């Protein structure tokens, strides 16, 4: 029993790390098979990043004068390429520590893990959501830009996420690993709004059955409810609407605790009505979105990988 | 910027994992040299536990009784030995991935990440504190009994705990590497009571003074006040008493933030008395303890391991 903010083994990824330094700017970047993945704006100075031409910069670049550090060992760049957002440099030594890996783009309330990295050095890890507006809201300094988020499936380790921006907000933005952004932002030292940021239902939802089954049970009411008027209630919340989708994932965990997902919704009503009164459920003081279904479903099963 | 709970990276303890098995019982073991260690208990059957005589059972078992996997590797046992509550088997092959490690014994409201694992294979990492009575809240199924919780100072791992069992209430005990519980628990099934679970004053100092580094500044208040006047509030909700020690550990912090310890002391007791009033510090609604003045400097400086 007990429910933490679990994030997955980072072995796999700590192999994958590098350093990339190109002029004065060193970030960190991923090494697969023979190619280093890395924000663009490593090829930036200070006084670039207010409006960088990137075509133009990378022009004034070649092939020596990319430095990628693994540890001690050394690459020697044999090719660069941008694709999108991220660089791509060819090296002539493939990572002998290559997992089996995919690299894919998720959808908003998604969570992953990112294993924090400075100087091409794991820093820590932990987990997050990408928000309802395409940011997250990591732990990131200076020099964290190319750390990584990921996921890992069975022995895959996906690859969904690179941090490239603090948002003037404090709140962060980054690409997937074909270096298109999640969301409308753009690499560049501008004024940039993120939209309104949402509590992800579904995933309440889930961390409420997870509640039930370590024994919180008090939120459980009489009342039952619809579809169309919980969803009339959770936007006054700023909730995203519930959806048949999302009852239809949610049907394992009401198999596995006997209370139907209605039945669930209509306890969450009365929470965001009437608050909490000063109790608590898992240990918080708040309604939890960053927990998946499948996450509940993956630790109160003890689901491991290679 | 940003502040999350944030877990130590774990590849290097994911090489160190084994599955034990002796008779009908597969535990989760710690290779390290030509050395695993395991909890005792795992020598027993469901109707043992009861009451035990582990001296009389570990008779019963030969070197040829114990079953060690890695992976789809195999180890021999050529040795056995009980120290206190934990089991060392000698082996015939020294772990190739054994790192700089060392065996610590950590004082309550020290922090350490837990590599939560199934069958010798890694499920998940997360980080928590040790509780004044010597609990923690983990997260623990049947099966992860031997999964260790570490620390990573520069390239050496820091083992300070091994699972070993849940209480009637659902919160977890265990050992140092030397196989002595913390606290009073014995690791038989019968009913054992935690003390009074208290909160760890000087955490939730150093989580302030992360709060005031990000930009969370409103608990800020006019007053100031005195170390006894302080733990005079302090201890009617169940805090710890701060010591000159404590001060002295979050001096650093202080010097940064410009905030004298007693003048942040005198906002937490303005907290205590009057709430949060449905507000929140660092997104939460609970002042919160499992980090150590250590933990927020780390994080807010950027430090990394090997
Ligand atoms: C994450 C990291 O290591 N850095 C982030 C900031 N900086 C360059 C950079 C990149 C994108 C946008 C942006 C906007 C303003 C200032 C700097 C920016 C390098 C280090
Ligand atoms: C953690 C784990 O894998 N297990 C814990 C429970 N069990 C054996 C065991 C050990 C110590 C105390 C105790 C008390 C009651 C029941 C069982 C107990 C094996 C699996």
């Amino acid at each position: 029993s007990g429910f933490r903010k679990m994030a997955f083994p980072s072995g796999k990824v700590e192999g994958c790390m590098v350093q990339v330094t190109c002029g004065t700017t060193t970030l960190n970047g991923l090494w697969l098979d023979d190619v280093v993945y890395c924000p663009r704006h490593v090829i930036c100075t200070s006084e670039d990043m207010l409006n960088p031409n990137y075509e133009d910069l990378l022009i004034r670049k070649s092939n020596h004068n990319f430095l990628v550090q693994a540890g001690n060992v050394q690459l020697r760049v044999i090719g660069h390429s941008m694709q999108n957002c991220v660089l791509k440099l060819k090296v002539d030594t493939a990572n002998p520590k290559t997992p089996k890996y995919k690299f894919v783009r998720i959808q908003p309330g998604q969570t992953f893990s990112v294993l924090a990295c400075y100087n091409g050095s794991p820093s820590g890890v932990y987990q997050c959501a990408m928000r309802p507006n395409f940011t997250i809201k990591g732990s990131f300094l200076n020099g964290s830009c190319g750390s990584v988020g990921f996921n890992i499936d069975y022995d895959c380790v996906s690859f969904c996420y690179m941090h490239h921006m603090e948002l003037p907000t404090g709140v962060h933005a980054g690409t997937d690993l074909e270096g298109n952004f999640y969301g409308p932002f753009v690499d560049r030292q501008t004024a940039q709004a993120a939209g309104t940021d949402t509590t992800i239902t579904v995933n309440v939802l889930a961390w409420l059955y997870a509640a039930v089954i370590n024994g919180d049970r008090w939120f459980l009411n009489r009342f039952t409810t619809t579809l169309n008027d919980f969803n009339l209630v959770a936007m006054k919340y700023n909730y995203e609407p519930l959806t048949q989708d999302h009852v239809d994932i949610l049907g394992p965990l009401s198999a596995q605790t006997g209370i139907a997902v209605l039945d669930m919704c209509a306890s969450l009503k009365e929470l965001l009505q009437n608050g909490m009164n000063g109790r608590t459920i898992l240990g918080s003081a708040l309604l939890e979105d960053e927990f998946t279904p499948f996450d509940v479903v993956r630790q109160c099963s003890g689901v491991t990988f290679q």
